[PDB]
């Protein structure tokens, strides 16, 4: 149907259809007389996997012959979504399938809604995981992704009376198709016990072991025939364990449960047992297997030559003083020469600077479970202070600043110091936040330290987020200038030179506008919810959080609303604000926003006066199959959290990619993104860094702002008396307090600047054509935030390896 | 190689070499040079797993055009064993694929150990459900084995210091190539709740729900083209379940707990609440999937014309209120119609009259974990007892006996009353067990109903039994009357002509010669342990219990030792005697006699003037997969149970198919093979039924064996003294203590003429030509023992359908 989809030879649609009607007779073990859609989606997902084998195994073959250097990234995360039109898309398999299926009788597209989200991952920081690996894959690293296949990944969010009920997400239900068990790698994995110091060196006894069995799914790269491997490990309890009888069997569940469920916390720390299990047990596991491929290549001195560890944040940093452990204890090298290798081999990533999202583990936690690990804790603390006392003698307050251990009510270990102490690398993830880094939180690390320290600004993959959910515009803009950017996104700049070019600005609206039906047809499909589709798109899709500001888009939805009631037949520009996002379980104001958000839409929606000026919908269940439908339909993208708490913020940048406007704070990567677009081109308003920091050491009084702002009480008396929650007129009580109390993140500072920024886009929304080629500008400087460029600094100026761009032989 | 197992024609061979390559290239994702042997296992399980799809598609799509009167097996159990040999035989594959695999440089019995047995069942009772589905297709019935998939079956036995140990068999940990997951099926169960009577019936409300997901497993008839189906359903959670949030997805264990592990019980009753979950949770999933498939055909008077429910034992005796509760509750019949279909569509089958085997569930138990079926219950007793009433009046106490009621400290549901009451069949399982249960346990039933009780005596596929276990003999058979036997047992009675054959008596005895050097060799590569495959072989295989009565075989092997102790220098014949079989882990005396026999060997072999000419050796985890091993290289077959307990017994054909002699008592099957083989070609001894009797009656007083035979004496004193238990002198007291004053199986009162009856067996192997020829005389009179006879009487007795041997078109 369209050029970058791939051909569609004679050839691969026979052989195509043949596989697919052999897959459903013999795996699936079925006929068309019984066949349902669910059965046709796997037997197509099957005839896929197949043309991903080959290549998967000599591209493993490869990196053994070559023995490359192994980067290694360690996650708990991996927010995948689905596979089958990914794998399509970066073999060229797309138009042939399509083509063939549609030979059978059948509609692809229908199929691809039937595949259910790997949804390993809360938001951000699990979706970069995923960006990444496929980047890795295509520019051809030997890249291997280590994480936690869990049996329930994000929970699914149903709106019930406008409330969020969670309900387990059973992904793995009817099978998973991608994956490949191999239990003949399993490893065992040890908890509690003791310590034992003998003659020569400590052992570590009497422990409780769980084995970690390995899962393996391809990874293929951009059309270059290289596959790499994600391993996911599952708990096992050994086949002894607990060995009335009957009892000792279904206690097996006990040690299966570390890979039970994903913590659904987005930006936040909650220190529980299971957790640190998890995190232990992915990283226990892992090292072994490191170690094994390693040896099958003594000499430990070349470790870090052949090998990289990446620590996505602090959930892995238990690596640190386990491969202190292994090679100490049983590979018995002597400490300096360990912690030479430890260092060199591990690099950290930090993902935040709230306070809550640290992770400190309380030290009886870590004395129970990990008992030597913690002793290897103490002696790295020790000498790390040492080397701190040396470099600024007579600072005892440094000392006590810079210690991994914290003193108080409880002994905690503060993971982030542990990370920056046995790691060469420490980056952020924007520009503004590895700045942040060194100027704040980790001021003293860096001045004992400064060549540690670095950026790397985060990115998105420009096959998921362009050409899968976004075909259209890929294809409009490769009829200009070829195919080559999918690869090098850099060369969307070109798209610069037809700003004035009438015919695509033209047809850049016109896929904005298909978009944009497509979605409004999907909401009643699986929604049953009406919106007008010559209305503006304004859209705010993220994890519900304090610091994002849902809430301050709230009060300028309410502002429209108010003024239309004041104005009823004034002319306003249409839009149709759409909200979306989980809120973690435990976090009760996160829930009542949801909340409020669902309510203003039920006062909003139906009021006859409003008619269909003004539509505001929650969506539900976000997720990442969501975002690939949602994003490619947007106008407006809001990302408006307070300046300097938002590290970097990866759908901002999805949004421009597909044609988008911006309209948010200085904060993050917006701050780059408006740097490489021009600010005339991105709506920015509201407070930068310092304007907070100034507000900070005054004092931060919201009662002022309601006092000279007579739109801004108007809004707040509405939540007061109950004119959004007729039957439970103090329903919002938390949130007002909290709004005129303790708002930790200034809404009220930004209200002004915000609605007047709000303005200024419903003028530009007005000029068809001038919105558009401000469109155009956006799309042609969004070249810098594909995540391909993101592993390439990486690679070069971290893992110390050159990627490539060279196909492998098929 | 040999004739029996088909041909290897060379396009057959040349394909299956193909998709051998195909499957560990595309299947396991692997390939030649980093193969192992387990993957090389599943490449040809898939491989052999391909040819019977089509088969099964269409003989499923076949019932379907005919809509024939189905048969529905319950149990909750099915022994099934290895399923890659069977699959070969009964497809005609064996040679080829042997052919095959050789070409391809792979020994095919290597592959084949690696196969995992399917350990669904505890003994008897569950292999014969295994054999009768076997059968089944071989004689074209549209029958379903229904059951639960246990995550773990019967325990792997261990012996340690001489002891049993325990350890999960977690026997899908390398996944089950063989079924396949129909969660597209997947059913909802009802437990808990409470009645609730409205204006029109009674409805069950409250209640916790738990879905049945099934697995589907082909089963293949022997050679005509028949493929049915054996369903296992699995217990998962419904995804509202328990929706803090990680307690609520970690608490769904407790739903899926139901189909977890196999209760390891052999005649033996626990009343766990968990196993009344088990019961309830297969006969609900399994009755749901009648109706529906039985409505896909609101007439349910040719509900029973259409459907036959055979209940293997009372473990799914809740089919009966079950059946009631769907068609008066919610398919609104009247009572009295709904009971009238249940009893011509269900049938019952006792396996034995132990009163500790029996179910009788405490009333309490129902009433909370299923209020709707005690009640139906209730009225169905209620109902009963009226008829017994008018056809007995004024015989209260027979109306106190044939309660389904008992009263007492708890009141129980005798769930036996219950299934003879709402059944149109009650049948034995060996003709001297079926007289029993008239004469005795259900006496009072039989006087009111006596066109209820029939006799179907057991049987034993000769396809896995003969064919698969011992190809030698199947052979030198087919040579002389062919191999139209192997679906007609009773031609083996040809043999009979062969008898003075001196060709045919050669080859009987060389092929036991070549089992028995086999399975010598087999003790010394896994178990590491020296036998005289000279000796003769006195093997007991099955599972440890007081009525088996291992004790009497270990007196007299105690007997023997001290003979030769005795008289040093006197020639006595070799004999190797194993003993095997799983105690299960709460019988206490049980796991006595396991120590007990071990502690018998390391005195036995190890005592220089014994030499070879005596070992006792305990066959560690007896199980299907040992089984087929041991049994073909057997001399003597012990089937010593007391008489009136074993009902029917199993491994006693198998033996007696497969070259051995047998000593045993007149008990269960024992009495219809020395019937069938001529006594004088049997070695009987000891009480028959009625002299078990005559001592109850009098009284037995073990006492008095001890007081009148001097070796009996001797050994009881050797056992109280330590002489087996040095360092724990009173190891044996519990033995000795019951032996003497609490044997409710009478060992001391067979003593004597069993140890007088070996005499006669040791006389007979000194003629090596004529123990042959007693041998020839068994095997050529065992046909009346395959199952296919047993399932051909269950079909037109029982069932109202006529079997078939016409093939399916391939
Ligand atoms: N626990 C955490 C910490 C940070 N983050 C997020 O990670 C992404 C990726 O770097 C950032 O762009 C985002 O700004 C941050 O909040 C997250 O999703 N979860
Ligand atoms: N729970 C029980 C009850 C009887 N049985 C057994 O069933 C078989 C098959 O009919 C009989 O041959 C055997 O005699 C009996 O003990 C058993 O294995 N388990
Ligand atoms: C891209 C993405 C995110 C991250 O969005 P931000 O606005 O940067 O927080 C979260 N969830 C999903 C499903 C995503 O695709
Ligand atoms: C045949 C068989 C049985 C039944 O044996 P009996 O001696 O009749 O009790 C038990 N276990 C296994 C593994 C069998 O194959």
């Amino acid at each position: 149907q369209i050029s970058v989809r791939g051909l569609a030879g004679v050839e691969n649609v026979t052989e195509l259809k043949k596989n697919f009607n052999r897959h459903l007779h013999f795996t699936l073990v079925k006929d068309r007389n019984v066949a349902t859609p669910r059965d046709y989606y796997f037997a197509l997902a099957h005839t896929v996997r197949d043309h991903l084998v080959g290549r998967w195994i000599r591209t493993q073959q490869h990196y053994y012959e070559k023995d490359p250097k192994r980067i290694y990234y360690l996650s708990l995360e991996f927010y995948m979504g689905r596979t089958l039109q990914n794998t399509m898309v970066n073999l060229a398999l797309e138009n042939a399938c399509d083509e063939a299926t549609y030979q059978l009788g059948l509609d692809m597209e229908e199929l691809e809604e039937i595949e259910e989200d790997a949804g390993l991952g809360n938001g951000g920081l699990g979706r970069l995981a995923a960006c990444f690996l496929d980047s890795m894959a295509t520019l051809g690293l030997a890249a291997y992704g280590y994480g936690i296949r869990y049996e329930f990944g994000i929970f699914n969010q149903k709106i019930c009376g406008g409330w969020q009920m969670e309900e387990a997400d059973d992904w793995l239900r009817y099978g998973n198709p991608w994956e490949k068990a191999r239990p003949e790698f399993t490893l065992p994995v040890h908890f509690y016990g003791r310590v034992e110091h003998t003659s020569q060196g400590a052992k570590w006894v009497d422990t409780q072991v769980v084995l970690a069995m390995p899962y393996d799914t391809p990874v293929p790269g951009y059309r270059n025939n290289v596959v790499n491997t994600m391993r996911l490990w599952s708990a096992k309890a050994p086949n002894d364990f607990n060995l009335g009888y009957i009892q000792a069997v279904l206690d097996r569940n006990l040690a299966e449960n570390i890979s039970r469920v994903l913590y659904p916390n987005d930006n936040f720390f909650e220190g529980k047992e299971l957790r640190l299990k998890q995190e232990y047990f992915v990283v226990a596991a892992t090292l072994q297997d490191i170690i094994r491929r390693f040896k099958s290549s003594t000499n430990f001195d070349a470790f870090p030559d052949k090998v990289a560890i990446q620590l996505n944040d602090t959930h892995p940093s238990l690596a640190i003083p386990e491969l202190m452990r292994v090679l100490v204890d049983l590979e018995r090298l002597d400490w300096d020469k360990a912690w030479e290798v430890t260092v060199k081999t591990c690099a950290y990533t930090n993902h935040t600077v709230l306070p809550e999202a640290l992770e400190r583990w309380p030290v009886h936690l870590l004395e129970t479970l990990l008992p030597r690990h913690l002793q290897i804790i103490y002696e790295i603390n020790q000498r790390f202070l040492n080397r701190v006392a040396a470099a600024f003698p007579g600072d005892v307050d440094r000392l006590r600043r810079m210690s991994l251990v914290e003193e108080g009510a409880v002994k905690r270990i503060n993971m982030a110091h542990l990370c920056i102490a046995g790691s060469h690398a420490v980056n952020g993830v924007a520009r503004i936040h590895s700045e942040i880094l060194k100027k704040t939180i980790f001021k003293d690390f860096y001045e004992l330290e400064p060549h540690k320290f670095q950026n790397k600004t985060n990115g998105i993959t420009p096959r998921r987020w362009l050409v899968l959910c976004n075909p259209g515009l890929a294809e409009i803009i490769a009829e200009r200038i070829g195919e080559e950017y999918i690869s090098d996104l850099d060369q969307l700049r070109k798209l610069l030179s037809y700003v004035d070019d009438e015919a695509f600005i033209r047809d850049v609206a016109k896929v904005k506008q298909e978009n944009k039906l497509k979605f409004a047809a999907y909401l009643e499909r699986e929604y049953k919810v009406h919106i007008n589709p010559n209305s503006l798109f304004d859209v705010q899709v993220k994890r519900i959080h304090e610091y994002k500001r849902q809430l301050l888009n709230c009060l300028h939805v309410i502002t429209l609303y108010n003024r239309i009631k004041k104005e009823p037949n004034k002319f306003v520009v249409p839009r149709t604000v759409m909200i979306g996002g989980k809120a973690a379980p435990g976090y009760h104001m996160a829930k009542m926003i949801i909340k409020l958000i669902t309510a203003i839409g039920d006062v909003v929606n139906h009021d006859p006066v409003v008619g269909d000026r003004l539509r505001v919908i929650f969506l539900e269940n976000y997720r990442v199959s969501l975002a690939e439908k949602v994003i490619p339909a947007a106008d407006l993208s809001e990302q408006i959290s307070t300046a300097g708490t938002e590290a970097s913020g990866t759908g901002n940048m999805k949004f421009m990619l597909n044609g988008a406007l911006t309209i948010g704070t200085m904060d993050g990567a917006n701050v780059e993104m408006a740097e490489e677009a021009g600010e005339e081109n991105f709506f920015i308003f509201g407070m930068r860094v310092e304007d907070v920091d100034r507000l900070d050491q005054r004092g931060y009084n919201a009662q002022e702002y309601y006092d000279r702002i007579p739109e801004l009480r108007q809004i707040i008396e509405q939540l007061s008396s109950g004119f959004f929650s007729p039957k439970q007129p103090d329903l919002f009580k938390d949130i007002v307090n909290m709004l005129m109390h303790h708002d930790r993140f200034k809404v009220f500072a930004d209200y002004e600047e915000y609605v007047k920024c709000q303005e200024r886009v419903s003028a530009l929304y007005k000029n068809p054509r001038e919105w558009t080629r401000m469109v155009i500008r956006n799309i042609a400087t969004s070249g810098k935030f594909s995540s391909d460029r993101t592993i390439a600094q990486y690679a070069r100026e971290i893992w110390g390896v050159e990627p490539s761009r060279q196909r492998l032989p098929a």
